[PDB]
């Protein structure tokens, strides 16, 4: 035998170099077995100390039409650090979302007034009220 270091360098060379054993064992251990309940009330674990460190941010909806805005915002050039405070740069980009992040962004009322846009269809006199 190639007598030398019969200890596999304590912990194997690095991984295994098995190459491909057609092992269905794709996952690692924290796999999601047949879970038929989700929450139904009891979070099961409270859903807080699980550590996801994934996704990043896909629960807000970018709409895919704000980049142009971001382009401007940044094109203005003024806050290239936001380290000292970054307070002034937290009203616009924060308000354009505040008006919708509460529950609903729109609902056939983007204008708000509902009185303008000639929604009356010529409902105004001229002299005072057609009374001369």
């Amino acid at each position: 035998g190639p007598l030398g270091s019969p200890s596999k360098d304590c912990g194997s060379p690095k991984y295994a170099y098995f190459n491909g054993c057609s092992s269905p064992t794709a996952p690692l251990s924290p796999m999601s077995p047949p879970g038929y309940k989700l929450v139904t009330g009891d979070r099961n674990n409270s859903s807080c100390r699980n550590y996801n460190k994934q996704a990043s941010e896909q629960n807000w909806a970018n709409y895919s039409a704000e980049q142009n805005r971001m382009g401007q915002a940044g094109s203005t050039i003024s806050n290239s650090h936001a380290q000292p405070f970054d307070f002034p740069d937290d009203n616009q980009n924060a308000k354009k979302v505040a008006a919708g992040h509460e529950l609903q962004p729109l609902a056939i009322v983007d204008q708000r007034p509902s009185s303008r846009a000639s929604s009356r269809a010529s409902s105004r006199p001229r002299p005072d009220d057609l009374e001369i």
